[PDB]
DNA sequence: GTACCTACGGCTTATGATTCTTCTCGCTTCCGGCGGCATCGGGATGCCCGCGTTGCAGGCCA
């Protein structure tokens, strides 16, 4: 928390899409580990 | 020395909603009794004749 020598970091609202739908469903949350 | 909060996932149980069972209102109108009279087919009653019912004794069956 140094003024003259911290990184912060921007959040941005560029798109609005559903993965807060599919962030507690069930089926999302099983489908998405695709990690393969 | 001690108490109270939620995330990660599944089955159930504690209560407001919708299709299937049931309880029975409305009378009115086409339809079903209901009674009287002419009609017709059956049959009970009588006589005749042969067949259906029954007793005896034997051979067969459950």
């Amino acid at each position: 928390m140094d003024p003259e020598s911290r990184r912060m970091l921007r959040v941005t609202v560029k798109d609005a899409i559903a993965a807060d739908q599919l962030f507690t469903t069930l089926m999302g949350d099983a489908v998405e580990p695709r990690r393969a």
